[PDB]
């Protein structure tokens, strides 16, 4: 489909100098774009996903985005760059290439994303999902979003990247060993490993009995008490490639909430 205003052969290069520059940068892309498009209300159509409201206050200060101020302010040297492409592609651009810089799958772009003016569009706070509730909260959040069980296990399997950082969330550390890699070791942390009290963080979190270097949430572990969510875990678990294939096409329609017209990118 149609060649874009911006030079995107050129920008995928320059995310990954910025990534490989520095690399925590790169599951923080991920982060930013999904907070981006988690406002959204399918039943109510409102919250305006993917259109980068999350530049404007208050939507940029609710609790659930703190530290996403360092992934924005990353992707301004290339908004400068390149001023053809609107925040909004940029986003999500700058999150495929993470995911693929990272041994993720290749995900399809498409453009043509409009910007929010100004912070009047935002949704209400409360939208993002809290780790410290379990499977009737995940459950709630993404039927809100549009994805089904199997969609919800696919996009959370994204923890097999990045931390979590107490400044930022309150919880601490990483979810795997390779935490620049992206793969399904997330599903496989999660089913290998025994998942006992970290009792040194005052928000609960859980940490692996054989290191104590990784960590889990409760709204990670509920994957594993959930029997629908459980079923989608040994499934991914056991089979990289369906995840990324699954992945892949979940964060694409993440990424493409509320979005219409759009075109396929080349490459
Ligand atoms: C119920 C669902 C989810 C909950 C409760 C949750 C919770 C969290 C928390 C508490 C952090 C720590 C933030 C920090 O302090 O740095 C985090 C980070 C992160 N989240 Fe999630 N998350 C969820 C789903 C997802 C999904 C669907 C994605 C993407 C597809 C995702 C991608 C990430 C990534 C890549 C990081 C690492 C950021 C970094 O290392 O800087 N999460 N998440
Ligand atoms: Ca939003
Ligand atoms: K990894």
């Amino acid at each position: 489909s149609e060649e874009p205003p911006f030079d995107i052969r050129a920008l995928r290069a320059d995310i990954e100098d910025m990534i490989s520059e520095k690399l925590e940068l790169g599951p923080s892309l991920i982060r930013l774009a999904w907070h981006e498009a988690a406002s959204y209300d399918c039943f109510k159509k409102d919250g305006s996903p993917n259109s980068a409201s999350m530049r404007f206050k208050p939507e940029c200060l609710y609790a659930g985005n703190k530290g996403l101020d360092i992934p924005r302010k990353a992707l301004e040297t290339l908004k400068k760059k390149y001023p053809q492409i609107s925040y909004a592609d940029l986003w999500v651009l700058a999150a495929y290439v993470a995911i693929e810089y990272m041994g993720g799958p290749t995900i399809p772009f498409c453009w043509g994303r409009v910007d929010a003016k100004d912070g009047s569009v935002c949704g209400p706070d409360g939208r993002l999902p809290d780790g410290s509730k379990t499977q009737s909260h995940v459950r709630e959040v993404f039927r809100r979003l549009g994805f089904n069980d199997q969609e919800t296990v696919a996009l959370i399997g994204a923890h097999t990247c990045g931390e979590c950082h107490i400044e930022f969330s309150g919880y601490h550390g990483p979810w795997t060993h390779r935490k620049n890699g992206f793969d399904n070791s997330f599903f496989t942390q999660l089913l290998d490993e025994d998942w006992v009290l970290n009792p040194k963080v005052e928000q609960m979190q859980l940490m692996d009995r054989a290191t104590t270097k990784l960590m889990m949430l409760p709204s990670d572990v509920c994957l594993l008490l959930d029997p629908s969510y459980r079923k989608y875990v040994e499934l991914y678990a056991k089979d990289n490639d369906r995840f990324n294939k699954d992945f892949a096409n979940a964060f694409k329609k993440l990424t493409e909430l509320g979005t219409r017209n759009l075109h396929k990118a080349p490459a």
